[PDB]
């Protein structure tokens, strides 16, 4: 039941999504090992993801969370990079997308930094890079990220140098305490707390 609608580069919705993507690139502690070396992206396409069932699932859950957190869903737009992007847009998020080895436990992880999500499009640590060239820094192969609507509710705050939510919390916020320039990462424990709203197709660009 999923359909993808292409946005025109002239549409302001295209433009505000491209801006979120480009403005949240940062340097990573691995020097680009996992996601490559770039300062910006070539955006090739942005598609709106429409699925009634998955949307209704998301909003039913968002209401429940809101009612348990002084009528505040604490909804964000966040990036998700995954080798399973094709499964997610058709079937939604679920426990198969849980990162068992994650620093904040076995949940589904989202980033404010697009370049953080970009590290995972070929799997943990960047796997072995693109299918065609086995290159984690490939400038040629087309990559995909999701920009998702994520309900955080009451988020447990964890400073930093499918499992359950910490009791009484709806999500976890991993806030980098050492790198002042890294933005936050978030973890949810219920697949129904995220909706994959935009599918963004892109290349990383070789710095000049
Ligand atoms: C740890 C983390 C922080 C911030 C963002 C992400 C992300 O976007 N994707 C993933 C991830 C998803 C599927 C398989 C492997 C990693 C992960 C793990 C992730
Ligand atoms: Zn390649």
């Amino acid at each position: 039941g999923t359909i993808l609608i292409d946005l025109s580069p002239d549409d302001k919705e295209f433009q505000s999504v491209e801006e979120e993507m480009q403005s949240t690139v940062r340097e990573h502690r691995d020097g680009g090992h996992a996601g490559g070396i770039f300062n910006r992206y070539n955006i090739l396409k942005i598609q709106k993801v429409c699925n009634k069932k998955l949307w209704e699932r998301y909003t039913h859950r968002r209401k429940e969370v809101s009612e348990e957190n002084h009528n505040h869903a604490n909804e964000r737009m966040l990036f998700h990079g995954s080798p399973f992007v094709n499964a997610i847009i058709h079937k939604g998020f679920d426990e198969r997308h849980a990162y068992i080895g994650g620093m904040f436990g076995a949940g589904i992880y989202f980033a404010e930094n697009s370049s953080k999500s970009n590290q995972y499009v070929y799997g943990i640590g960047g796997g072995t890079g693109c299918p065609v060239h086995k290159d984690r820094s490939c400038y040629i192969c087309h990559r995909q990220l999701l920009f998702c609507r994520v309900t955080l509710g009451k988020s447990f705050l964890q400073f930093s140098a499918m499992a359950h939510s910490p009791p009484g919390h709806h999500s976890v916020t991993g806030r980098p305490s050492v790198n002042g320039l890294a933005l936050a990462e978030y973890v949810i424990y219920r697949g129904e707390q995220a909706y994959p709203e935009y599918l963004i197709t892109y290349q990383i660009m070789r710095p000049e």
